[PDB]
C-alpha cells in the first residue's frame, strides 16, 4: 500500500490530515480496506457518469434515471449548475485514485451509481422507487433530502416511501438490509431541529452531521436526538471545505453543508462493510455507536448516558473512525433479531399549558417476546395541540437518566397544527435498559402564555434480550 498520489489528495484535509483531525481513513486503507467489492448509489439530481474521476468506478447496476424513467442517470447542464449535487457527493464515496485528478474518494475501489431523482417532480413514488432500486447489488444508498428546512416545517416520508424503506432494511441486500445514509439538514440558520424531519428521524436511516475543520458545530447544523454520528465538512471562511468531483468534469474545494457529511459516512462504511460483508443495517448502527469519536468535537450539550458514552444532538455518538470501524467489524458478532415494544403512557389526556410532566414505570415488555433489556432506538410518538409549536421544547429521561431532546425551541414555527402521532427518535440511550421510570418534559420556553394538550404519548423501544 501507498498514500494516493492524485493532485488534491492534500487538500482532502478530512482524510490526509496529519495533525490527528480527521476521518482516520489512511489507518483503513492501510489495512487493506478500500471498498472493493462495495457499490454506492447517490439518490439526488444525478451523476455524471463520464467524469474522468468517476468513470473507473462507475456502475451501470447503481443508477437509474426516475426522473425520465431510463437507465442513465446523466445529470441535465444549466447555467446555475442546478445538478452538480449528485456528482459531488459521488467523488466523496468512490472517486478514482491515483490517476492524476482531483482527489480520492473514502473507498476508492467501491463502485459508485447515482439516481437521478430530483430533477423532476419528486412524488412519493419517485422516492419509493430510488430507495428500493435493486436492492441486491446496491449496499449502501446516500442521500439527504427532507422537508424544508426552514425551522418551520414538520414532515416526512409518505406511505409508499417508509414502505421501501421497511422493505429495504428488512429484505435488501439478501436479508441483512440496505444501509441508508442521511444527512440531518442544513437549517441551523432557522434554528431548525432535526426530528421534524421523518427521513432522518427515521429508526431506518442512518444519520450524520457536519462538524467544522476547527472542530465546531458549523452555522448550518441541525441538532437532534436522533443523529448517530458525524463527519467534516465547511465551516467559516478561514475552514476548509469538502473537495471533491464536480459537474462539467471539474474539480472543485468547495462543497459544502450536512449533504457534503453523509457521502463521506457512506464511503466509510463501505470500508466496514468490505471488511465485513456479513453486517446487517443494524449491526452497521451498533458499529458506529460503539466507535465513533467525541475527542476533538466542541459542543455546549455533550452528556455521558447510562452505559458511559459520550453523546451530543450536534454531533450523535461523535466523529466516524474508519479505522476503529474496520477493526471492529472485524470481531463483530452479529445481533439478535429485532424486538419492539409499545407501550401506551396516557391514561388521560393532559394540559401542556406552560409546563408539563408525565412520568411512568415501564417493563419494556417483561414476561413477553418482545422483552428489551438491550434499547437500540426509541420513540416518543406524540399526539399534541399547541397554539404556537415552536415555542416548545420537549425532553425524555431513561430509566438511568439520559436526557434527550425531543425537540428544542423552533422560533420561526408558528404553526397552530400541533404534532399529530409524531414520532421523535433518539439514538442517545442505545444499550441502555430501559426498564424503570422514564420521564417526558414538554415546556413552553417562551414568555407567551400559551395553551395545548398532549392526548397520546406512545413509547416505542427496539432493541434486544
Ligand atoms: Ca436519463
Ligand atoms: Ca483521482
Ligand atoms: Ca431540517
Ligand atoms: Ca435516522
Amino acid at each position: 500500500y501507498q498514500e494516493p498520489t492524485d493532485p488534491k489528495f492534500p487538500q482532502q484535509w478530512y482524510l490526509s490530515g496529519v495533525t490527528q483531525r480527521d476521518l482516520n481513513v489512511k489507518a483503513a486503507w492501510a489495512q487493506g480496506y478500500t471498498g472493493h467489492g462495495i457499490v454506492v448509489s447517490i439518490l439526488d439530481d444525478g451523476i455524471e457518469k463520464n467524469h474522468p474521476d468517476l468513470a473507473g468506478n462507475y456502475d451501470p447496476g447503481a443508477s437509474f434515471d426516475v426522473n425520465d424513467q431510463d437507465p442513465d442517470p446523466q445529470p441535465r447542464y444549466t447555467q446555475m449548475n442546478d445538478n452538480r449535487h449528485g456528482t459531488r457527493c459521488a467523488g466523496e464515496v468512490a472517486a478514482v485514485a491515483n490517476n492524476g485528478v482531483c482527489g480520492v474518494g473514502v473507498a476508492y475501489n467501491a463502485r459508485i451509481g447515482g439516481v437521478r431523482m430530483l430533477d423532476g417532480e419528486v412524488t412519493d413514488a419517485v422516492e419509493a422507487r430510488s430507495l428500493g432500486l435493486n436492492p441486491n447489488h446496491i449496499h449502501i444508498y446516500s442521500a439527504s433530502w427532507g422537508p424544508e428546512d426552514d425551522g418551520k416545517t414538520v414532515d416526512g416520508p409518505a406511505r409508499l416511501a417508509e414502505e421501501a424503506f421497511f422493505r429495504g432494511v428488512s429484505q435488501g441486500r439478501g436479508g441483512l438490509g440496505s444501509i441508508f445514509v442521511w444527512a440531518s439538514g442544513n437549517g441551523g440558520r432557522e434554528h431548525d431541529s432535526c426530528n421534524c424531519d421523518g427521513y432522518t428521524n427515521s429508526i431506518y436511516t442512518l444519520s450524520i452531521s457536519s462538524a467544522t475543520q476547527f472542530g465546531n458545530v458549523p452555522w448550518y447544523s441541525e441538532a437532534c436526538s436522533s443523529t448517530l454520528a458525524t463527519t467534516y465538512s465547511s465551516g467559516n471562511q478561514n475552514e476548509k471545505q469538502i473537495v471533491t468531483t464536480d459537474l462539467r468534469q471539474k474539480c472543485t474545494e468547495s462543497h459544502t453543508g450536512t449533504s457534503a457529511s453523509a457521502p463521506l459516512a457512506a464511503g466509510i462504511i463501505a470500508l466496514t462493510l468490505e471488511a465485513n460483508k456479513d453486517l446487517t443495517w443494524r449491526d452497521m448502527q451498533h458499529l458506529v455507536v460503539q466507535t465513533s469519536k467525541p475527542a476533538h468535537l466542541n459542543a455546549n450539550d455533550w452528556a455521558t448516558n447510562g452505559v458511559g458514552r459520550k453523546v451530543s444532538h450536534s454531533y450523535g455518538y461523535g466523529l466516524l473512525d474508519a479505522g476503529a470501524m474496520v477493526a471492529l467489524a472485524q470481531d463483530w458478532t452479529t445481533v439478535a433479531p429485532q424486538r419492539k415494544c409499545i407501550i401506551d403512557i396516557l391514561t388521560e389526556p393532559k394540559d401542556i399549558g406552560k409546563r408539563l410532566e408525565v412520568r411512568k414505570t415501564v417493563t419494556a415488555c417483561l414476561g413477553e417476546p418482545n422483552h428489551i433489556t438491550r434499547l437500540e432506538h426509541a420513540q416518543a410518538r406524540l399526539t399534541l395541540s399547541y397554539n404556537r409549536r415552536g415555542d416548545l421544547a420537549i425532553h425524555l429521561v431513561s430509566p438511568m437518566g439520559t436526557r434527550s431532546t425531543l425537540l428544542a425551541a423552533r422560533p420561526h414555527d408558528y404553526s397552530a397544527d400541533g404534532f399529530n402521532d409524531w414520532a421523535f427518535m433518539t439514538t442517545h440511550s442505545w444499550d441502555e435498559d430501559p426498564s424503570g421510570e422514564w420521564v417526558l418534559e414538554i415546556e413552553n420556553t417562551s414568555e407567551a402564555n400559551n395553551y395545548g394538550t398532549l392526548t397520546k404519548f406512545t413509547l416505542v423501544l427496539y432493541g434486544t434480550a
